[PDB]
């Protein structure tokens, strides 16, 4: 590197116009192949999560979480390394992107985005709302360790992760969910959906879900 590209903003500028997986090299200079979406909101997006039709278990320990898991065809989650490794140096707004059964889009936008490595548990540090029509359901969860239901770190007597089936930046517990199970709209389950809460409650389970980033 140094010669190549940095950022799925980069490949953007080098006239990539359109989504794909291309490899960008890290700051590390390791080289990654990811997901750009050259797309929305003026493109030059890397996604780091996207559930789309319920293909993949997102249920997963803490080490399937640390590597990544999923699919380039489909559904997957860059892996904690990665997404640390993405926005460790310089700032990376924050862009979630979902999509209802319907085809009724949303999303929120906030200014910055950055994650802790594994020691300091991927701790989530996020900046500030900037709009969106799904509405906060982020930073409630901010300044919060990473964990799964084989690595408890919540502020809450039992497994946050546990009871709602996922994976996330868990309190006690949660105002979003968006690696909770795929159940397809309405659920009679509380809460352990891919859910926003301010976007459509705790019993909606999202068809689309995305989650991105780009250099401010
Ligand atoms: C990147 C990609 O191929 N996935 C698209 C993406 O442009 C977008 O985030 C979402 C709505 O914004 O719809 C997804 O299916
Ligand atoms: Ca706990």
């Amino acid at each position: 590197c140094l010669t190549g590209p940095r950022t799925c903003k980069d490949l953007l500028d080098r006239g990539h116009f359109l989504s794909g997986w291309h490899t960008i090299y890290l700051p590390d200079c390791r080289p990654l192949t990811v997901l750009c979406d050259m797309d929305t909101d003026g493109g030059g997006w890397t996604v780091f999560q996207r559930r789309v039709d319920g293909s993949v278990d997102f249920y997963r320990d803490w080490a399937t979480y640390k590597q990544g898991f999923g699919s380039r065809l489909g559904e997957f989650w860059l892996g904690n390394d990665n997404i640390h490794a993405l926005t460790a140096q310089g700032t990376s707004e924050l862009r979630t992107d979902l999509v209802d059964f319907e085809d009724n889009y949303q999303f929120a936008k906030y200014r910055s985005f950055r994650v802790a490595d594994e020691a300091e548990k991927y701790n989530l540090v996020l900046g500030a709302f900037v709009e969106g029509s799904a509405g906060d359901s982020l930073t409630f969860h901010n300044n919060q360790s990473f964990s799964t239901k084989d690595q408890d770190n919540d502020l809450n007597t039992g497994n946050c992760a546990v009871m709602f089936q996922g994976a996330w930046w868990y309190k006690n517990c949660h105002t979003s969910n968006l690696n909770g199970r795929y159940l397809r709209g309405t659920h009679g389950s509380f809460a352990n959906g891919i859910n926003w809460k301010s976007g459509k409650g705790y019993n909606y389970s999202y068809k689309v879900s995305e989650m991105k980033v780009r250099p401010a």
